[PDB]
């Protein structure tokens, strides 16, 4: 139970007591692929930035952390089963790719595969699956969500493109050199794998600047989760966790007065099964009537349980 090269990628990236805690609570997959001369495998790459960004969510999802410092405390471990975070579908972005795009252009040479493709109508996006294609059922998955104005009022979708578009792309050319050395050769050097996850990781937050009240207000009336993205922009949602028993944990975390859902979503084959914290609400600021800058209690993001039957492991986030 360790992985020197991973400690590394991450100790560069976190310091070495921040480091340490992860190490002793987030399982690392075993079998991940290694290079002879000690460099950093793509498979490897791609878990320590997993893991940066974990307890990047940890950081601001405080239920989270009372979950997580629980099972340091008591010796468990967390099983990283994947990370989810949305993407705005739409031609006025800025800078920044439109939807998935702005994501896949670094999933892909890190080494992930798309691994299903979900429609979620019903809140107007369209959610797809990347899993890694050197260790699919280890190293966590990404879910991408894809938010889709079209069919909303005019009003909305004139204040989505205020929002949006000003986006900043945050994937510098320095990350974009390191990302397709990486894709070429399956290894980088430790000190420059480092350097790729340290640039890698401002892609996961907001680009865009802080919005105006009125339009939060505006996207808010037709839509929670573009209002959402308003304010977190491509911060992950949540965090999953990989545990033997969803029921059993969460009949323990309600017992200890933790704030679980109620629902437990079940997939229609019954081998994916899902439940969560309730997000920790965050402070957020915003552009007021006159220019000024004015704050709000907002959503923020979550901590969520999963367990996954074997046949292998069900990867699936199918709908039921």
């Amino acid at each position: 139970g360790m992985h020197p090269n991973i400690a590394t990628l991450l100790s560069a990236n976190l310091g070495e007591s921040r480091t340490r805690h992860l190490l002793s609570l987030v399982s690392v997959p075993d079998g991940l692929p290694s290079d002879a001369e000690g460099r950093a495998t793509r498979a490897e790459i791609a878990q320590a930035l997993n893991m940066v960004l974990f307890a990047g969510i940890l950081d601001r999802v405080p239920t989270g952390r009372a979950y997580t410092d629980d099972v340091a405390a008591t010796g468990g471990k967390v099983v990283f089963d994947h990370g989810a975070l949305r993407t705005v579908k739409w031609r006025d972005n800025g800078a920044l790719p439109e939807g998935e795009a702005a994501f896949t252009r670094i999933l892909r040479p890190l080494g992930y595969r798309l691994n299903g493709n979900y429609p979620l109508d019903r809140i107007s996006m369209t959610g797809r699956s990347y899993a890694h294609a050197d260790a699919p059922e280890g190293i966590a998955q990404f879910f991408v969500s894809e938010f889709h104005p079209e069919r909303f009022s005019d009003a909305f979708r004139e204040a989505v493109g205020r929002v949006t578009g000003n986006s900043a792309d945050p994937l510098t050319p320095r990350a974009q050199t390191l990302l397709w050395q990486l894709d070429r050769d399956g290894v980088l050097t430790v000190a420059d794998g480092a350097e790729l996850i340290g640039l890698l990781v401002p892609c996961f937050e907001r680009q865009h600047g802080v919005p105006r009240l009125a339009d939060y207000e505006t996207l808010l009336r037709e839509s929670a989760e573009m209002a959402w993205i308003a304010t977190e922009g491509n911060a992950f949602n949540h965090a999953t966790d990989r545990v033997d028993d969803v029921f059993g944990l969460s009949e323990q975390q309600k017992a200890l007065g933790r704030p679980m859902k109620d629902k437990v979503e079940v997939s229609g084959s019954g081998r994916v099964k899902q439940t969560a914290f309730r997000a920790d609400t965050v402070r957020r600021q915003f552009i007021g009537a006159q220019g000024e800058t004015v704050e709000r209690d907002v959503p923020g993001s979550f901590y969520e349980f999963i367990t996954r039957d074997r046949f292998r492991v069900d990867l699936g986030f199918d709908a039921g």
